[PDB]
C-alpha cells in the first residue's frame, strides 16, 4: 500500500518557488476546468497573473470565487464527510485580511451567529490568512469551536483545559463549562477569549444538555499549494433516542431523513487536492516569547 | 549473579490478578511519591478505584499523567541510554485507542513529522494499545521506523527485506532504499506501507547518505504489570569525522558538546520498573490467518 500522510506540519521558510508553481498551475486548470469550453483565453491570462505574482513576491492570492470553489472541492473531498454529498451548500467568510487575535475574535463570534441561526444550522467555513514563511502562522488551539471542560465535565479534554488554566483561564468546576477560544494570530503566543454565553445555544435532554454546534476548529485548508492553518467550519450533527427526540422537539437540525432529502434537494437546485489535512496540536511545537 | 531478563515475550492469556494487583498498586505509590508530602487522599481514591476496575474488568487503564510518568521514568531506567540524562525532554503521543493498521500508519507519520522537525529533532514516543489476552497484539515489525532495504544496500536488512517482498513488496535495487513499514493490528496479518518520501529526512554527506531520524520501533514499555507491545520512540544520533561535519553543516541535530549543553539547560529548567524490555521478532512467533 502507499497511502498518504492525512497530516501537513508546520514550516520555517516560505514553500519554494519550484514547488509552488506546479501546484498553483494545477490548481487553476481545475478551476477553470470547472467552465468545460468556455473561457480558454481567460484561463490563460489567469495562469500569466498567477506565475508572474509568484516570481515577483514568492506567492499569490487567490480570487474569492477561486477560495470559494477551493473550499467545496476540499469539502468534496473528504473521504469520511457524510455530508459531502451536498458540498454546494457551504457558506463561505473571507477573513485573509485579518490581523490581530481580537479580530479573530469577532470572526469567530459572527461565524458561531450564522451557522447557529437561533437553531436552524447553516454550515460555513471561516478562512484566516494563508501561511508565509511559516513564523507567522494563525492557529485555533481549541479542536471544536464549542466544547466543554474537563476536570466532572468531558473527560476528553482535561490536558486542553489544564492549559486554559496555566494560561490564566478561571476555572469553574460543572460538567458543562463552554472553554474559551485560544487564539493564535501573526505566530504570536495565544490570547484566551470567553465566548458569549448567548452565542452558544444548547438542548436540554438528571441535567443533561449539549451544545448544538459541531464546528471543527483544527484542521488545515490546502489548495493550490497554498496553505490555510486557520479555517473553522461546521455542519450540523448526524439508550440513544432520547437525543433524536430532545434536537427535534427543540427544533433544531440534526441529519434525519428529511433533513437528508431537502438539503440534497437543495444541492440539486444549486493525492488529492484541494483537501482539509490534521496538523499536529500546536502546544507541542509553539516557542513561546514570553 | 542473578541478572534479569531483558526481554519480555508474548502471553496468550490476560495477566492474572494476583499478578496484577500487587504491580499496579506498586506504580501507584511511584507516580503519588513524585508528589512527596502531598496528594495523600487522592493516592488513596486511585487505590481504590483501580483496585474495583482491574476486579471488574479484569485489566485497569492509565491516566494520561500517569502514561506521561511512565514513559519519562522508563527512559531514565533505561541502562545504556545516554539520553536519558534529559528525561524530561520527551513529547507523548497516545494512540491507545487505535484500531487499524491503517490508522497505526497515520499515527507513525505524524511521529516522524513532529519528530524530525525540518532537521531540528525533538524526542517523542507513541503509545499504542496495551496488550489484552495476547491474541491481540500491535506490534511494528520493524526494528527501526527508517531503515535502508539490503540485499547492494544495508547488509543487516537482507531478511526483514526478503520478508518484505515475501508480502508483496516491490524491490528496487539501490544501496538506499528506504523499507515499507510493517504494521500488525489487533493481532492481524501485518500491512504493508510505504512511507511517504518527503517524510524521510537523509543527510549528504561518492554518493553517500544517511536518514536522520533514529527511531527504534519494536521495543515494548512495561508499567505496573500492563505491557505496551507497540511503542515507537526516537531520539538524535550521537574516517568519522565527515558525518559530524555533514550532519551540523545540514543542520541535523546530533549529541555534540552544544547539544549537550543546551538539552540539558533545558531538561533542568523542567527489577526495574516502569522499563523498556525487548521482544522476541514477531515473525518467529506470529501464526499466519491467511
Ligand atoms: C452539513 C453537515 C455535515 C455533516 C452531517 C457532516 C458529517 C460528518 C461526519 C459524520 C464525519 C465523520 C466524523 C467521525 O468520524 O466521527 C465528518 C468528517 C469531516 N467533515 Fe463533515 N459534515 C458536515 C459538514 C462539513 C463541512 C461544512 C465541512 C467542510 C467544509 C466538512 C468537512 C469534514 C472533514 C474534513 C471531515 C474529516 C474527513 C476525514 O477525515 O475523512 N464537514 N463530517
Ligand atoms: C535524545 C536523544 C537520545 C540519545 C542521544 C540516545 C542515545 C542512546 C544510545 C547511544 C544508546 C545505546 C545504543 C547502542 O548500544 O548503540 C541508547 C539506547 C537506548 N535508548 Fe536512547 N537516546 C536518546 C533518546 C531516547 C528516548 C527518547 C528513549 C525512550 C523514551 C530512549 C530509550 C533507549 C533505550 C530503551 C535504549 C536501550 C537501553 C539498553 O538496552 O540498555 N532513548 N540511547
Ligand atoms: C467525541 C466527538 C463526538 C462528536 O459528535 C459528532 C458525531 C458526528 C457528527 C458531528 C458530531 O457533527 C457532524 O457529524 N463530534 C466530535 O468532534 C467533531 C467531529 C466532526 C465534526 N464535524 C462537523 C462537520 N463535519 C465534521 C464536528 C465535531 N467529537
Ligand atoms: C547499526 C545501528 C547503528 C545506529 O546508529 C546509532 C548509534 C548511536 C545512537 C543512535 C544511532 O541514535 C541514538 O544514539 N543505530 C542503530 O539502531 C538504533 C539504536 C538505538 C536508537 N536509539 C534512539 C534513541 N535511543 C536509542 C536508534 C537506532 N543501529
Amino acid at each position: 500500500m502507499n497511502p498518504k500522510s492525512l497530516t501537513r506540519g508546520p514550516r520555517d521558510k516560505p514553500t519554494p518557488l519550484e514547488e509552488l508553481l506546479p501546484h498553483a498551475i494545477e490548481f487553476i486548470n481545475q478551476y477553470y476546468g470547472s467552465f468545460k469550453e468556455a473561457k480558454i483565453e481567460e484561463h490563460l491570462a489567469r495562469l500569466e497573473a498567477v506565475t508572474k505574482e509568484i516570481e515577483t513576491t514568492g506567492t499569490y492570492q487567490l480570487t474569492l470565487d477561486e477560495l470559494i470553489f477551493a473550499t467545496k472541492m476540499a469539502w468534496r473531498n473528504a473521504p469520511r464527510c457524510i455530508g459531502r454529498i451536498q458540498w454546494s451548500n457551504l457558506q463561505v467568510f473571507d477573513a485573509r485580511n485579518c490581523s490581530t487575535a481580537q479580530e479573530m475574535f469577532q470572526h469567530i463570534c459572527r461565524h458561531i451567529l450564522y451557522a447557529t441561526n437561533n437553531g436552524n444550522i447553516r454550515s460555513a467555513i471561516t478562512v484566516f490568512p494563508q501561511r508565509s514563511d511559516g513564523k507567522h502562522d494563525f492557529r485555533l488551539w481549541n479542536s471544536q469551536l464549542i466544547r466543554y471542560a474537563g476536570y466532572r465535565g468531558d473527560a476528553a479534554t482535561l490536558e486542553f483545559t489544564q492549559l486554559c488554566i496555566d494560561l490564566g483561564w478561571k476555572p469553574r468546576y460543572g460538567r458543562f463549562d463552554v472553554l474559551p477560544l485560544v487564539l493564535q494570530a501573526d505566530g504570536q503566543d495565544p490570547e484566551v477569549f470567553e465566548i458569549p454565553p448567548d452565542l452558544v445555544l444548547e438542548v436540554t435532554m438528571l441535567g443533561l444538555k449539549w451544545y448544538a454546534l459541531p464546528a471543527v476548529a483544527n484542521m488545515l485548508l490546502e489548495v493550490g499549494g497554498l496553505e490555510f492553518p486557520a479555517c473553522p467550519f461546521n455542519g450540523w450533527y448526524m439508550i440513544n433516542v432520547a437525543v433524536l427526540h430532545s434536537f427535534q422537539k427543540q427544533n433544531v437540525t440534526i441529519m434525519d431523513h428529511h433533513t437528508a432529502s431537502e438539503s440534497f434537494m437543495k444541492h440539486m437546485q444549486n493525492v488529492l487536492s484541494p483537501f482539509y489535512y490534521y496538523q499536529i496540536e500546536p502546544w507541542k511545537t509553539h516557542i513561546w516569547q514570553n
